[PDB]
C-alpha cells in the first residue's frame, strides 16, 4: 500500500518536473535569459532610473547587476535583442567616484568602455550596458531599457 | 520485513526533488510576474497590454481559462490598481448591471461584495452604461460595454 | 513504521500545493501570448523576423519554429496569429528537396493545410511557409519579415 502511493507520488514529481522544465522555457522566451542561478528579465520598455529602480524592487528583485563576465554576456544578449542600452543597479551616488551595489558593497567586478567612467558634465552617477557589452555611466535621468534579476 | 529501507530511499530522493521544485518555481514566479502580472492572496491579475471593447476583452479572458479582473476587497482592487498605474490606462471589471439596471454582478450572477465607486456613480450615464472601469486612482465608474479599455484578467 | 506514511502524506499534500499553483502560473504564462494543444506550447515572440533569424530564436530558446503536425494544432496557432493579425512562419521548408516540405528533423510532413494553389514556389524562390490569419499555408520566399512563434 505504502509502495503504491509512493509510486503514485513518484510519477507526481515526474510529471512537474517536465512540466516546469518546459515552461521555464516557456517563460524565458523572449525576453529572459537563466545564468547561473540568476535570471535577467527585460520589461520590454525604457525608465528613467528611479523609476526602474523601483519597478523591480516591487516586483521582488532588482536591477540587473552582472558580476561575472558570465552574467554580463548573458544580460547583453537581451540589450542586443532589443538594440536598447540597459541600466544596471549600480551607482556613485553617495560617493562621487565610487560605484556600488544598492547594498552599498563595492563592485566585484566591472566592465567599463575606454575612458569610462567620466562623469560627464559633472552629473553621471548611473551605469548603462551598451549592445557591446561594455558600460558607461549616464545621467540617471535618461530613459533606458529597465532589466530586473532574480 | 526490511523493504521498508528501499521505500525509506525513495522517500529522502523524493523530498530532495520537491525541494529543488519549489525553490525554482519560487523564483520563476517572480520573474512570471514581471512587468505585467500582480499576485494578491491567492489571486493573480495579469493585463494583456492592450485595449479592447467589453465583449472582445471577456472572451479573450475567458478563453484563456480565467474572467475579467474581478476585485472582492480593498486589498485586491489596490493591487489592480498597480497594473492600472503602471500602464497609465483605465481597466474594464468583469461586472455589469446588463440584466438588470442598477443591479452589478460578476460573470456568475452574483452581487457585487466588494465596489469602489467614484462619488455619484454608477450614473447609467446617456442611459447606457452597464460595464464597469477602473481608473488610474483605483476609484471605479460605470462606462458604455463598446468603449475600449485595458484587458486585465484574473487566475 | 508509520512515520513513513506521515512523511509520504505530508510531501504528498505539497506536491498537490505546488499542482495547484503551477497550473495557476501556466495559464497566467500564456495569456495572451501563448497557447496549449496537447503537449504542446506556442508562444509568440510578438515581433517579425526573417526565417534565419526567427529559426535561430527559437532554436537557443529551446525549442523550435511552430511545427503544427494536425488540424487541433493548426487552429491552436491560428489564434496567436489572429490575435496578433501577422502572418507567421512555420519550421517547414523544401530548401533541400524543391518541392517537399520537411521539419528541421529532415522528416516529411504528416500534416498540411495548404491556401488554394499552393504551395507554388513563387519566383521559384520560395521555400518557406507562413501561416495566415484564416489558417492557411503558403510558401513564401525566406528572406520575408513574419511573426515569430515558437513551441515547446
Ligand atoms: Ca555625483
Ligand atoms: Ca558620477
Ligand atoms: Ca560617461
Ligand atoms: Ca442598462
Ligand atoms: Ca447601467
Ligand atoms: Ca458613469
Ligand atoms: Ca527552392
Ligand atoms: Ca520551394
Ligand atoms: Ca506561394
Amino acid at each position: 500500500s505504502l509502495r503504491q502511493q509512493v509510486e503514485a507520488l513518484q510519477g507526481q514529481v515526474q510529471h512537474l518536473q517536465a512540466a516546469f522544465s518546459q515552461y521555464k522555457k516557456v517563460e524565458l522566451f523572449p525576453n529572459g535569459q537563466s545564468v547561473g542561478e540568476k535570471i535577467f528579465k527585460t520589461a520590454g520598455f525604457v525608465k528613467p532610473f528611479t523609476e526602474a529602480q523601483l519597478l523591480c524592487t516591487q516586483a521582488g528583485g532588482q536591477l540587473a547587476s552582472p558580476r561575472s563576465a558570465a552574467e554580463n554576456a548573458a544580460l547583453q544578449q537581451l540589450v542586443v535583442a532589443k538594440n536598447e542600452a540597459a541600466f544596471l543597479s549600480m551607482t556613485d551616488s553617495k560617493t562621487e567616484g565610487k560605484f556600488t551595489y544598492p547594498t552599498g558593497e563595492s563592485l566585484v567586478y566591472s566592465n567599463w568602455a575606454p575612458g569610462e567612467p567620466n562623469d560627464d558634465g559633472g552629473s553621471e552617477d548611473c551605469v548603462e550596458i551598451f549592445t557591446n557589452g561594455k558600460w558607461n555611466d549616464r545621467a540617471c535621468g535618461e530613459k533606458r531599457l529597465v532589466v530586473c534579476e532574480f
